[PDB]
């Protein structure tokens, strides 16, 4: 009858999130910045397990070798002070005028290799931090017109970037891989890899294609109509999700960043029971964005919001998958018979198999109805705690 | 000033097409059923190259091997007396009521098998009648509910069966390569492989990748919000851009089918644009319904308003590309950077290179404009045929 | 501890939903024709309290006087033998294909003329039958293209038309009103009226408003991306929520009509807080579509879950309100003062208040919070049953 | 042969249109503030008949009175010295964080009043500068969560809000109208009057109605995937279209704000179409934002490509209605049917009308294509100046 987070739980934080002043496209920042060390203080106490950041967000850019310096060690030590962990790090590449028509793909040759050795330093920093993925979001990569980049190039530019950092990682030896995250659009008109699939068919052109996979994020899917649970599936199923960011977003508008919870609930249960189910052992990264009515007590409980939904959700997906009559349930929608394969006979015995095709009951087959509603009323009683 | 298609143009359309009644999931047919023969001639007028077909369009559901082979010999007839080429062929695994949990992922194995037995027997006359390519349209494989469908083992089916009709394939020793085309929802509530990202990822699991691309469809990726010209491209980038379907669709809503050239006219322009600079060479299929609010004269003005939009965008994106004014407001937004490699010197070169970073003037590269605006505008009075 | 439904909760089906029998613009019907008698027989054993009916579902349409005598006898047998009621009724205006362009905005005059006999032989039938109230869902009315459709001379059409209906009703002393369903789209590319704030609009215009309110549906709303909840308020601040259409939506796609509870379950839990607290008295109306992957026992489970979920939403939602500790927050949320007026002094007395301008402190004002995501966290725990 | 504007023209863009610093939710400023003197000699430069502004664009916020009135006078010294006009002014009800609850609608009473004061200030500025129209464009109203407002109260605070600024107006006898402009979403997660529709009909609540009208926004109505020429028409039909702004949008996404042309391109064909038909003689406002991508000199260029392309547009909108053969495509679709009353002999000729029921031969009807296609054919030739 409890739902409190414990470090085990593996939740972590960026700390853009709990960190994000208020500032929109409309209006100005409602509340002040956070020192980062504050922060991770504040998460350890809700029962976090770490911390994520962009470069930016821990040392502020144009900060000398000596401020840098500076920086690393007060936070350094705010994580051995409080046990906490940082298991992703990413870069900055959106932020600074400078980025403005992208960093991998910018059509300036220049700034693209300065984005590259932007991304090297912090890579280098993440490995020191003990961070096991580095995450990218390409965020400034893509177009408002349609002349102003040749889509072929950019992805040339974007190969040759990433294959670049592999390089890098590999002659250094670390112990680091990549994820991609995807967006459909915002803050360009289209973004380049809009969503998980096209990050996952990008990633097999690559050198060496088993350093990199996907960090798909719940709202951006969202923000394509797509379905997220279905998403994670096909990227679980390519053995290519190494981290997720999780959150809400209500529909195909703007991106929201909703505490995770709000926004689509039943998707919400589907996926937490997918990750549950597959064993998923990564991170449970929120990237959400307190709204900016809110004061520093409203930050904190938001924060824990995210960590609460989670568990509630993991209880009901489990109850769910637990209850004996929703295993007689999925035996009578066939989920058993999906997993078996169509043809383990082979071709040949398919092709002489009479009762496949010409001793085949069309009719009979067509009159069986699959039973899926009485299924899916069962989930939606288990997740509102409505089963008998 | 003449906007006649011929043969040569490569125009293709499907049965199902000029052949729609207008049965919609709201009312009863407006117009009564095409001859196929009939389809063909007033096509071949048109200026036509070809049609395409799905089996059931072809020979009616459940004809007797006698029936089928009268269906074919009138059809081939046809064919023959206009010179119309086939160059498409693909399987109804949507219409009858036995594929309402899907084809090769429904949930039941007995059906998957016949879905698996109803194709290969197509694709052998896919290959009879002389087509190169072959389409799979999964419409029913997905779901409208969470529990109905475990993703990861309709992913290993669908897999399964992709892998058997390419051992089939190679074992007849055909020549001939399927497409896969992509639809984010609609009949289904979420459709699996839902755009193309998601279809190319797949393709790279199949067991001869080499087999396989994708034919997308201008107003699938537009049901999702997606820019179909960028998606193109990385179809083209990956090599896998075997076929495509040209129409119309104004936004995120039912899948409309409007002609070609009406919907989103400026990404009409760009996809040409592209299809034409890449040098596309396969068919321009023309996967269209005329509304039904026409009678049969109003069905082949908007055939015909299809291939006239082509050419029409055709003229005018080879005239924006031959401007020696845009070819210098290109240079001026640095299309020619985005050619270039980012580090052919690569990465130890980067490294060393402090004009990269340490000395880079992040500031005056910032201030530089891309000069989009004026390159768009300069796009958009060629389109108008406005320019001066 | 119970989900039991009875008559006294006014739940009522359209015929055409139980009924519907799977035919989708992709696909053959799954089930066969039922009866309307058995329909109603089912749905009173289900606990429903009523149904509602297109002319078209009763009588068949072209049937004789004769036959259509002995339909609506059959049917009214079934009413007193179960005790149903008819609180609602509505006409078939887009079926048949003399309506592809419309009813009463159809260009041609003589189809505009003989829609309006047929929903005027209809309201007889509708006033006998004993509804209170008379539901227009135009959904042919609209275009596909922008110059079929002179959309000021449309809303004259539809609004002579509406005047006459209102004429009619006033001269033959019907106790009766209409409820103007809005749809976007679907089964038009564009429909007239497409929400409910242009449905409002549009009725302040007519000749006697008093007869005219609206007649909203979850996902009809939902299809245009709008919060459905707040759109219910805007029409029972008007006084014009005649009627409801309950249903589940994913989002922005063609018209899913999923049962209710399904599609967005948050918005469907504020929705029946809304209803609820504003002491909506009108039917709760479900118009859904069992799936076409169900057999009858499907469609049954589908239409006792609509009723299920709506009972579940009440009593969590009741639950919530009555909580002290969500009172607490309401007022921490300043709720309370919403509820004021801004200025009963009236204009005089707030332009003379210098504490509301020129000693304003907007700085103090600023700094408050308004614990919004507490109190939504709060209805998260009620919803799921997670209160402590 | 020439799109040169002209002052007549009456095109109209808002201080923070050209001023838009680039400074979006992920980035910072790409450009430094422009002094509105500036913009106002650079737009007269251009062809622009004037300008607006929000209070806070002109002076700002926290100015003393002294520094206001040396603002305004540089001001009226550049518009004295180009001949520009300020035909439309609004408030800042958005920006400062005291606004993050809204400013009408605030929950804080407090903040009601003072954005009550706060816009009553700059009425009088509006007036004395010459502007006929008062634009009100409800930012912060609305909600992130369900409990947050309640949307009756809401309303009630609206109304009485836009009732004190009639009752203001009317007694100090100022020539000014108010127009509520629209928007669905962004920055909050709803916005109240969420739509044209939803605008329209809150209006005739007001105590005098006769003073609002509403200021549509190409973008923000396509935000819920609306048909903006069916807006527009609706508002000129109900005698509301005070105001309009003119831009560009992709979909349903982010504000983009492109410019006019940008976005729907035959949208904006069928909208200019329909402004000039019904002459509308208000300003022709721009609300768009150069892409920060650009520099300076592509801000002129952007503001400059607004004009042209509605000037291209209005030249073949003219040119289509003109062609003969499109008045006689307009008479074969029945478009001059539509626009004679269905039954000006009343409603007892109708009912008495066999023809219209009785004896009516729907078969027949109903065989009658619309011919719908090729009109929209020859609308596509005209717009691309493809027409013979
Ligand atoms: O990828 C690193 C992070 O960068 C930015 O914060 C993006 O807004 C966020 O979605 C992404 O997760
Ligand atoms: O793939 C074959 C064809 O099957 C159906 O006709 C689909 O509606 C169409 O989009 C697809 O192209
Ligand atoms: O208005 C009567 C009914 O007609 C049709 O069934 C529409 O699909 C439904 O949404 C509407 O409620
Ligand atoms: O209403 C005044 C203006 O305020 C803001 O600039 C809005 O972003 C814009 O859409 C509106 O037109």
């Amino acid at each position: 009858m409890n739902y409190q987070p414990t470090p085990e739980d593996r939740f972590t934080f960026g700390l853009w999130t709990v960190g994000w002043q208020g500032r929109d496209p409309f209006g100005d920042a409602t509340r002040r910045a956070l020192d980062p060390v504050e922060s991770v203080r504040r998460l350890a106490e809700l029962g976090a397990h770490g911390v994520t950041f962009h470069d930016d967000d821990l040392i502020p850019f144009g900060s000398s070798d000596s401020e840098r310096e500076e920086h690393v060690k007060r936070f350094r030590q705010a994580l051995d002070d409080t046990g906490m962990k940082v298991p992703m790090a990413t870069t900055n590449l959106f932020t600074h005028p400078v980025f403005k028509d992208g960093g991998f793909t910018a059509n300036d040759r220049d700034v693209r290799r300065y984005a590259l050795r932007k991304t090297i330093r912090n890579i280098d920093l993440a490995v020191e931090l003990g961070a096991e993925t580095y995450v990218a979001w390409g965020g400034r990569e893509g177009a408002e017109s349609g002349g102003a980049k040749d889509v072929r190039d950019a992805l040339d530019r974007m190969k040759e970037a990433f294959d670049l950092l592999g390089e890098y990682v590999t002659s250094q030896g670390y112990d680091i891989r990549f994820a991609i995250e995807p967006k459909p659009n915002e803050p360009r008109g289209d973004i380049l890899l809009p969503t998980v699939g096209h990050a996952l068919a990008f990633i097999e052109r690559l050198e060496r294609p088993e350093l990199y996979g996907v960090n798909p994020e719940v709202g951006h899917e969202q923000m394509a109509g797509l379905n997220f649970p279905h998403g994670i599936a096909q990227a679980l199923w390519a053995g290519k999700l190494f981290h997720i960011d999780l959150n809400g977003q209500n529909g195909i508008k703007y991106d929201q960043d909703l505490r995770f919870g709000a926004g689509d609930l039943r998707a919400a249960f589907w996926l937490v029971d997918l990750l549950e189910s597959a064993g998923y052992s990564g991170p449970r990264h929120f990237d959400f964005k307190p709204p900016r009515t809110e004061d520093f007590d409203g930050v904190w409980a938001s924060a824990a919001g995210c960590m609460r939904n989670y568990l509630i959700l993991k209880e009901r997906a489990a109850a769910f998958r637990a209850d004996p009559e929703v295993q007689e349930a999925l035996r009578a929608s066939r989920l058993d018979e999906l997993a078996r394969p169509t043809a383990a006979d082979g071709l040949q015995a398919l092709l002489d198999d009479r009762s496949a095709f010409e001793e085949f009951d069309v009719d009979a087959a067509a009159a069986r109805g699959m039973a899926f509603e009485r299924l899916d009323q069962l989930a939606m009683d288990h997740l509102l705690g409505a089963r008998g």
